């Protein structure tokens, strides 16, 4: 049945709740972003109103064939009325089209639902600064102090410098990048930009990217693999056997692969600086795991919550075990005592 942390009190609304069938009493289904653990259940046969960003609505129509008459895209940073209730969509700094949702309840309660987000100080200057938030539905993916990672900018600098040096040393090396969903586009686009290449990919993945309003995308991506020296493959194929096989398909154009796997976190982070990252190598194939995150680190999350000062926090991630839930509640109390709210 639908969990309570997916339901907005005082309304008929749910958030990211498409896999429960007809949720009783639900008049509007919101979708924060196009990731499968959130959209699971949507299809051309869905006949209730879906509220989302423009980019998410393009993906619903083109990838899932949801019918246009049930897609209700909203502009960002704009007060809108849904079934009698004021709402605002804010940029979540997650994947393309991902939003946080502000709900202004008729009784005066204000609720923020972060969806999935990577907290940033730029959020402290959005419409959130203009009123108090009483209840926070919080993406707690990395809510423990061991989760540190570098800025996205530092990670992309490392990837660009590594790829440029490799291909300049060996003009017959191929660069491969893994993907399994939208997000993390800067990884492969930045590497293709420094090399003077388009990114080559499957027709299905090209279609997905063309839904994203990214400026000058026709100039950076292609379905012609022969003309590209940066290739995008499914994340599952980013291993030595999968890469050896890909190299066979390129017909002797290339004699070396440099591959990137942009994981979230991996325990090399508690010790290793970004400068100190090394690949796994076998023969003429090297694989780099780089810590490119589209979720808050522990400290980013803590800063956001201590700025916002909510009266009540409702975690939405890691809620399935008692030790995880109790641990998170202990951090929330610490943050509140330190900051004085
Ligand atoms: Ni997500």
């Amino acid at each position: 049945t639908c969990p309570f942390y997916k339901k907005i009190p005082g309304t008929g609304f749910t958030v990211d709740a498409f896999q429960y069938g007809v949720v009783e009493g639900c008049t509007a289904y919101f979708l924060t972003h196009f990731h499968s653990d959130h959209y699971a259940g949507l299809s051309k046969h869905f006949t209730f109103p879906v509220y989302c960003s423009e980019i998410t609505g393009n993906l619903l129509k083109n990838k899932l064939h949801v019918q246009e008459q049930y897609i209700h895209p909203l502009p960002l940073d704009t007060e809108c009325i849904v079934n009698g209730v004021k709402v605002v969509l804010l940029d979540a700094n997650h994947c393309p089209g991902a939003v946080m949702i502000l709900f202004y309840l008729p009784n005066g309660t204000v609720i923020l639902h972060t969806g999935d987000f990577r907290a940033d100080p730029s959020m402290e200057r959005s419409l959130l600064a203009d009123q108090k938030v009483h209840m926070l539905y919080l993406d707690t993916t990395y809510c423990s102090p061991e989760y540190t990672f570098p800025s996205q900018q530092e990670v992309i600098r490392f990837a660009i410098n590594t790829a440029f040096e490799a291909v300049t040393l060996n003009p017959h090396a191929l660069v491969v990048c893994g993907t399994y969903s939208i997000g993390k586009e800067k990884v492969f686009l930045a590497i293709a930009d420094v090399l003077g290449s388009k990114v080559g990919m499957s027709q299905e993945k090209y279609k997905t990217l063309q839904c994203l309003n990214i400026p000058e995308i026709n100039s950076l991506i292609t379905t012609d693999m022969c003309s590209s020296l940066v290739h995008l493959l499914p994340m599952m194929q980013i291993n030595f056997k999968g890469l050896q096989s890909h190299l066979k398909k390129c017909g002797g154009k290339y004699n070396q692969i440099l591959a990137f796997r942009p994981t979230g976190w991996t325990h090399s982070n508690k010790f290793t600086r970004i400068a100190d990252v090394i690949p796994q190598t076998k023969g003429n194939i090297s694989i780099y795991g780089i810590p490119y995150s589209e979720h808050s680190s522990y400290l980013e999350m803590k800063r956001f919550v201590q700025w916002l000062k909510p009266q009540k926090i409702i975690p939405t991630v890691n809620v399935g075990t008692w030790k995880s839930r109790s641990t998170m509640e202990k951090y929330f109390r610490e943050w509140k005592l330190e900051a004085g709210y």
